[PDB]
């Protein structure tokens, strides 16, 4: 049992959730504490210890329920990652093991600092055994939920550092984005830090490699978890039309007769294979492999969300339509924007045989 345990955690909720703007904390402690939303954790750390392919559809079917609650899985599994892929054997023991016995939000973008990583201006700087952070991260999904911030900055010499702040630690202020316009209750907020003080064991070792490489690691999921998640809102717009398709009639016959109809149908039922079949592939792999994932299933959930809302039409205009359309939209944005995604695909080709 996994999926047919969200099916009914979400069981007919996504629409308030939606609208209200907020996720009910005892429902991401209770799945995080269950290890879900942090699935491909080794066992050793109380985690799933699920592979890609596993979790990938399992944060799929999520997503078809509410993208809001697949993106929190997102920032859950990509601050896990972080930490088992940065931190050393006693940080990820110990965090780790709290990420799987029930929240935490990895923030590296800011103001100035979006598409272009490297432009960041937060510090992290070691002094003997405190390290004090100063800076400011914007739009950090799941932040207003979090006890735990994985937050990306620059050191002094060896630029680049990663340290897990407590959401609670003197300092710091996280301020929720007023009027998200998708993904309303992921709980996105900035983060204000000044002058954070935390345990020098709070900065992930190899906090001294350059600025990308860090990100670079972090952002392979969430990529990843990004492009299952769209999988996702693939299936709820295809079985969402399928389903309205089949049953309303004009004209004196199911709107599936249809041709025009009948060829949206199609569109969407061949968009979510298109997305799963690249989410698969770069699960099993790596880095270009999951680029590609992330930024096909984007685009292909953006535009199967407006095919859905065609086919819908005033039945559609809440919604697992409505919020795929605005959902889906982000997602093309957001974890290396589509033209992004073009550029370094674009020099992966170039740089082939
Ligand atoms: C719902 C949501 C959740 C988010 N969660 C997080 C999170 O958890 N953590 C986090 O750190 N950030 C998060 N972000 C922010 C996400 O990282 C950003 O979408 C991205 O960095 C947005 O940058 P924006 O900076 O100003 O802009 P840019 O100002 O980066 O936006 C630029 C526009 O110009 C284009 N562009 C920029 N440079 C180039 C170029 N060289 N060539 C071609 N086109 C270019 C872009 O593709 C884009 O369309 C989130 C955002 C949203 C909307």
């Amino acid at each position: 049992e996994r999926d047919a345990l969200l099916t009914d955690l979400v069981g007919d909720r996504a629409a308030e959730w939606d609208t209200s703007g907020e996720l009910p904390r005892d429902l991401l402690v209770r799945l995080g504490a269950d290890g879900l939303l942090c699935a491909e954790v080794a066992a050793e750390h109380g985690g799933l210890g699920l592979g890609s392919r596993e979790n990938g559809e399992f944060t799929a079917h999520v997503g078809s329920l509410c993208s809001s609650l697949r993106s929190v899985m997102t920032s859950q599994g990509m601050a896990a990652w972080t930490v088992q892929r940065l931190g050393d054997a006693g940080q990820r023991a110990t965090f780790l093991k709290e990420l799987t016995s029930g929240l935490a939000a990895v923030g590296f973008s800011e103001r100035q600092a979006g598409s272009d990583l490297s432009a960041m201006r937060t510090r992290v700087r070691l002094d003997g055994d405190t390290a004090v952070v100063d800076g400011h991260k914007v739009w950090t999904t799941a932040a207003a939920y979090a006890d735990h911030l994985v937050v990306f900055g620059l050191q002094e010499d060896g630029s680049g550092a990663v340290v897990v702040v407590p959401a609670d630690t003197p300092g710091v202020r996280v301020e929720r984005v007023p009027k998200p316009s998708g993904c309303r209750a992921a709980g996105h907020a900035d983060l204000h830090l000044d002058q954070v003080r935390v345990p020098a064991g709070a900065v992930l070792a190899g906090s001294g490699a350059s600025l990308p490489m860090l990100v670079a690691a972090s952002l392979a999921y969430g990529r990843k978890s990004v492009a299952w998640g769209c999988v996702g809102i693939l299936r709820a717009c295809r079985t969402a039309a399928v389903a309205h398709a089949r049953t309303r009639e004009q004209f004196g016959r199911p709107l599936g007769d249809h041709q025009l109809v009948a060829g949206h149908i199609a569109d969407l039922w061949t968009a979510e294979q298109i997305a799963a079949r690249v989410c698969e592939y770069a699960s099993d792999h790596m880095v270009p492999a999951t680029i590609l994932a992330k930024h096909v299933a984007a685009e292909r959930a953006a535009a199967g969300a407006a095919t859905a809302a065609q086919v819908l039409a005033s039945a559609g205009a809440g919604h697992v339509v409505e919020r795929a359309y605005r959902d889906a939209k982000l997602m093309e944005i957001i974890e290396g924007s589509s033209e992004m995604c073009r550029v370094m695909l674009a020099q992966h080709a170039l740089a082939l045989p």
